[PDB]
């Protein structure tokens, strides 16, 4: 209706995006996905950004890509939903890591009822972050589900009365954006490099992946504060 | 004891497998095992079967193969389980996708304690399909559980009141057999075939799968039910 | 503070292998990884060995290799975690099967907090041993969890009274002792030898492990004893 189709926030180190089209319950927009994709560029390029929160406007959530398929950020990223996050919507909170909901926030993936397919990738990942038959249920039935539930399935990890799932965010970033971006981002990265590889192949990569991190500024400062009994005050290197 | 050592039957557009050795718990038989694999075959050629259900006779479970190792039907496979699904039951019941218990159910994989190995794929197939050190606890104790235990365990999706598994499974059957085939065929088909491929390569092979899907005559029919506000007829086309 | 830094004793077929530096809540040291890798040599080459439990001295748990990073026990391996299991705690527990936990106990991998990384392998494990999103929590906030919260997300399998995680740990190893050595093993053979491979390829690993243990006296011996009622009596053979 009104207003730019997506809004992008900042609140210190975080980056708040906000699908912002209330009127058609967060539907995705060519305009939206746009605003998205270049928010995603300014997380990965903004040394001064460590974490990204995604939500959406007017009690809805949503009802290089979209749903983060084919492009991930290489920072964290947590979903604050609440209301409908449907068929669009639960595909979007799968390319996310940490996952907060209010208490009438709603799931599903209702595009097989009409004959259409999950084009956001939750074929393939929806198995992978929830048990199987869980995951399968979803899928095939296409049926809705509650904040409760999906909490139940782990497919999210926060529920929060209605209102709060961005405070409840907020919070989260807060204690990322305290910890060492370096090491919080080198996690993510070997998550991602070293999926589907056998444990003893991955742990080759994962091993050097650390390795690095132990050689920067920030992993002398981290220490340095414990022993001078005080916050950490990182600088990315 | 008397009569074939499965049933099948048709109810709509699902097939309902009922291994029928009440005497014996239901335990496999090679003629048991025959019926099975025809009905599975009759399951991925016939057009108008859209579901199907696999359900044991007698107040128990059970206690191209067997339990759907090296073949899984390309139909949605919906488990209803009473009594007892001991050993062969439990290895069978991670080749369906949906999962339905009455409450006095058990599970358990128990071949260990007796130094058999579990033959239908659970050594592979469980620390899939539920958190690794619960399908841990189960393979190498040989401990039974309850019903309520396994959707605890992400094992199972649904708990009913003892003789109403089938009567839930038919409910979900009949959500998915109203769901567009292709569509739901394709799910599966990508979930088997990008098993085990980095979410990057996946999304290749699930695209194109999808893309199929949307150039379909259902996939126009379900848009044009929606907007005249009606139910779909698909046609598997 | 006093005495070897790692303890192992025998009880029947298990061993167990108590961190022990109370004093400084079961932090690692050279002294201590030595003699867990020399038990873990013993647990592998000992045919008397059937089963393997990890615990701490003291109210804590700890707050080839450490984690068991490139290396994993050929026999199961139970965590009976009292009190703090933070950071290298946590990791660890990863490396075992099956888990108990005092209900005081604590997890989490701060690594973070401080700008290091967790190089016990936890990057790698974590986010394919419980749901994604609860696994990103976790590593990425670095926060620490209750063992209720821990067994809620799938990341241990049992939680008892404060002081009985031993107890419970040895009656779930006598339990895995009784049962067939040889059977048991290939279980976690294959688990290990079919790592992110797709089930039909799996599979065909996993059948000749299975066929393997077929040919033993021990699965000979498992039926009788069955068959004659009584309990089986094997010989790793
Ligand atoms: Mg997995």
């Amino acid at each position: 209706e009104s207003g730019p189709d997506a809004l992008v926030e900042r609140r210190g180190h975080t980056l708040i995006v906000t699908m912002n089209r209330p009127a058609a319950r967060n539907a995705l927009s060519t305009e939206m996905m746009r605003i998205m994709v270049q928010a995603w560029d300014r997380v990965d390029n903004d040394p001064d950004i460590r974490c990204c929160i995604l939500t959406g406007a007017g009690g809805y959530f949503c009802a290089i890509d979209a749903l983060l398929k084919g492009r991930r950020l290489t920072k964290p990223l947590i979903a604050a939903v609440e209301g409908p996050a449907i068929a669009g919507g639960t595909e979007i909170l799968q390319g996310t890591d940490i996952r907060v909901a209010g208490e009438s926030a709603k799931f599903g993936i209702s595009e097989a009822k009409w004959s259409l397919y999950p084009m956001g990738g939750s074929a393939v990942r929806l198995v992978r972050q929830i048990p199987y038959t869980l995951a399968c249920d979803l899928l095939l039935t296409g049926r809705h589900i509650t904040a409760a539930e999906a909490k139940e399935m782990g497919l999210i990890g926060h529920v929060v009365p209605d209102g709060q799932a961005l405070t409840k965010a907020l919070e989260l970033a807060d204690a990322i954006s305290a910890n060492g971006p370096l090491a919080v981002q080198a996690i993510l990265r070997s998550i991602r490099e070293t999926e589907c590889m056998p444990e003893n192949e991955a742990f080759k990569i994962d091993t050097q992946i650390g390795i690095k991190v132990f050689l920067s500024d920030d992993a002398k400062e981290g220490p340095r504060a414990f022993a001078e009994k005080r916050a950490p005050n990182f600088q990315n290197r």
